[PDB]
């Protein structure tokens, strides 16, 4: 698909057997979804934005389908008020920006 | 041209006369850049971002040229870490994501 940024990006995502609204977010290093439940062990992480730092939870090796492309990689779950896929797992799919 | 994600998407631009690198953010709303003294009236603001808010100076029609190509538009300047370009000048480069 090509994007335009006239709007929020956002797409569908499955995850756990789940759907779920998510924003592709280039400036973002990793992946961050909103409070949740995920299956495996989870190690504290902190990671920072604008306005500070925040205490996340790292789950490893997540498959999670992103607009019916597959990735499988790190994905943080914690107090973001929106969830977000990083480069981390826009690579997988081979995303790329245009202009 | 055609921007991979393995590494921060970062590209040269030109505000107030000077050359900075800054980052093309599909997930920021908003253009926020590092604290810069420009000439001209702005309006105190809010943004928030992964750690909380940070209060900003909105500066209005600016000029900015972002890797070449020619934008003008709000600018919100405050103490972020890097500078950030969002989709309100990403629009008017034509800027797409693709996979
Ligand atoms: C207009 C601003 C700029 C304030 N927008 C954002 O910060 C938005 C906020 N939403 C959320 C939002 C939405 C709506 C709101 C709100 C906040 O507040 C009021 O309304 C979540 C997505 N971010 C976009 C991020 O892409 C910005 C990026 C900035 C940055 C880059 C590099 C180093 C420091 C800071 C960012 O936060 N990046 C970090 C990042 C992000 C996720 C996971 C790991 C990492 C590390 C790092 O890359």
């Amino acid at each position: 698909p090509q994007i335009t940024l006239w709007k929020r990006p956002l797409v569908t995502i499955r995850i756990g057997g789940q759907l779920k609204e998510a924003l592709l977010d280039t400036g973002a290093d990793d992946t961050v979804l909103e409070e949740m439940n995920l299956p495996g062990r989870w190690k504290p992480k902190m990671i920072g934005g604008i306005g500070g730092f925040i205490k996340v939870r790292q789950y490893d090796q997540i498959p999670i389908e992103i607009c019916g492309h597959k990735a499988i990689g790190t994905v943080l779950v914690g107090p973001t008020p929106t969830n977000v896929i990083g480069r981390n797992l826009l690579t997988q799919i081979g995303c790329t920006l245009n202009f």
